[PDB]
């Protein structure tokens, strides 16, 4: 079918990977129309914590957390405010600083991936719930 | 019944688990060798969402999906992939939103045991065969 995106980053790597399964699912964007559902893309941050240290005093496992909230606004129903919380754990390398980012990163671009599905599917839910 | 175990975070919640739990089932874990099983433990993520939201506008019921990733690899056999999700949901109470934080993760450790028999169960299949 079709619906009208919108986001507060147009440029951001969650936005881009909304964009490409919206195409693969056969769903074209339509300008912001009104009886069109929308999708609206509000904010993702990350944030990194230290979960547990060895017993020198130097962190041992990290604690990522993807959090992400977007909002639905289907024909017929005042839009909903959805939140996403990805949680990954993993332990720090004794690699260099560099390395440690390297790594990080790579773990980051998966939680990216988990949020845009989850996004979608979530929007199907409560698209095949307002027939009722 | 032994077999060796591999972990991305021996110090995870799910290794213990997995070891308190490989051990409640009568086998033993010893180190690599060619003749003894592995059992490789990849990732495990967790994901909340909402669900529900109350009439008024706090969040009624939330969706909570544990995601472990694992390998198998038997003496001989070249090692396969293994992917398992547990999904369960829960209300959340008008009550402080640190109250409630020892509540989610004890509903988190019923999750990762639950994950854990998983993939014990899986690892008994797949060598019955």
């Amino acid at each position: 079918n079709q619906l009208s995106l919108s986001s507060s980053d147009e440029y951001k790597e969650l936005t881009r990977l909304v964009r490409e399964r919206l195409r693969l699912n056969n769903v074209k964007i339509v300008d912001a129309a009104n009886d069109v559902p929308v999708l609206r893309l509000i904010t993702d941050s990350l944030e990194r914590s230290t979960l547990s240290l060895y017993p020198t005093g130097n962190v041992a496992e990290y604690e990522l957390i993807y959090f992400v909230e977007f909002a639905v606004a289907l024909p017929g129903k005042e839009a909903q405010p959805f939140k996403i919380e990805i949680r990954r754990d993993y332990l720090d390398d004794p690699r260099t600083a560099l390395a440690k980012s390297r790594e990080m990163e790579l773990l980051v671009k998966e939680m990216r991936i988990q949020a845009a599905d989850r996004i979608l599917q979530s929007m199907a839910s409560t698209e095949v719930n307002l027939e009722h």
